[PDB]
């Protein structure tokens, strides 16, 4: 089937790079048809959260991506916004995250991002800027190509899956999808 | 003293390989005496706290080992459970069990696992597989046999003894109890 | 501007060798002008409490470091009361300072230390033996000198300059203060 995918730039911060920077990336790694509904919105907790709620509940999204505000900053609300709206925690992926980013961000403990489930859908909280975005994603390789640590949506498709989702495959040449045996078809 | 230790095998999921692969790893693993309180319930988390409390409360445990239902399908309960019994969480536990086993699962980060103390006791959460059972306690090493990642089960005996419990040994082969020198008899 | 540091050594263990420690070490590391708070006080949850207020409310820290009272045993509860006044959780320092300290505390993930927010002033808990504290701060090196991995303060000067507090500099011979190209003078 085809899977829905929102994205959200919180542009609280022009040349938003985050909506461009993930349909590049996403374009590049499926394999499998997809389907995309854009949000541009300011960094305003409410309106966050309302914008996630439209996406899920209502435009029925199986992953929503949100990109901007998840820094220390008073002003910076996108995590809570996520929280708020969650029906489950995910505390592997923002610990991930964080880990994958320590190699190209040096103060990437900062951030403050989460991965949670709303009804069926998974929502996860990816930084700003578009190198950080397709890095956290993808994953770090070396100069030959070999990967060192994968990137947080290697286990993405299986997720969507084990939420009764859309079956996703990806290019491995981008990202590998991990699955067990037990999961492929 | 005796090491009281329970065992849950939420066999939402026969060969409950679940109790059976936990009997063997602690035998291999404990050089000091213990005793094991083994259940085996459906993936329903109102049975799973009541039988956390009936092994911490009642059955006065130590050491409770939990093993499966912890990934992201709405169905799987027993981290949820697990938080609802606790009177304290160990966060500690939780992050580390995902870094140990992202060597041996690909979708690691999707476990919601959590350590937390009810009590006096300590709880943790495990996966279904026996090898990734093993693996999480015991912690990996090279073909030589040296440890490349310690397994969580090297800061259990300490932590028993910090919670007042009995003082714990482990067979060094299998894992080394980690201890300072102001703990150490 | 001079940053203002608050120190509280949770003595509930005479040499407190906490506050000492921290004085030698922040010393060391900072080149930019500082003034410290310092407080010696018991393991008791509504001490710690009210200590924490009273330093970021009423003395303005910008900044405030906790030793001791953060592992399992019931008598610690030096990090429930740091959540316990927080305005906003960082979950990147409890889970770095873990990874960090792996290397020099064999159970290190027994401890339930945390960072967090309150007001504009960063919070963080640091173990209560000497070696603890400066290898948590500074990070670990080879016999050569080099950064294997990063110690927690490397993202301190970055975090309180975004919380829009003075402009903290560091000696990077003991530790370099990352910041991104937008917020480097």
């Amino acid at each position: 089937a085809t899977l829905r995918i929102g994205l959200v730039s919180i542009s609280d911060r022009y040349q938003d790079k985050g909506i461009p920077a993930l349909e590049e990336w996403l374009t590049s790694a499926l394999t499998t048809p997809f389907e995309l509904e854009t949000r541009l919105i300011p960094d305003e907790q409410a309106i966050i959260e309302q914008t996630l709620c439209e996406l899920v509940d209502e435009m029925s999204c199986h992953l929503v991506l949100t990109t901007g505000g998840t820094g220390p900053a008073r002003r910076d609300v996108t995590p809570d916004a996520t929280l708020a709206v969650a029906d489950r925690e995910m505390p592997g992926f923002g610990e991930q995250m964080r880990q994958i980013s320590l190699h190209f961000v040096p103060t990437a403990i900062l951030s403050r991002q989460v991965g949670v489930i709303r009804k069926q859908a998974l929502i996860l909280n990816l930084p700003g800027q578009p190198k950080s975005i397709k890095e956290t994603l993808e994953g770090v390789k070396d100069a030959e190509g070999n990967v060192v640590v994968h990137g947080i949506f290697a286990s993405v498709p299986y997720c969507i899956q084990l939420l009764e989702g859309p079956y996703v495959e990806t290019a491995p040449e981008v990202v590998a999808a991990f699955r067990p045996k037990s999961a492929r078809r």
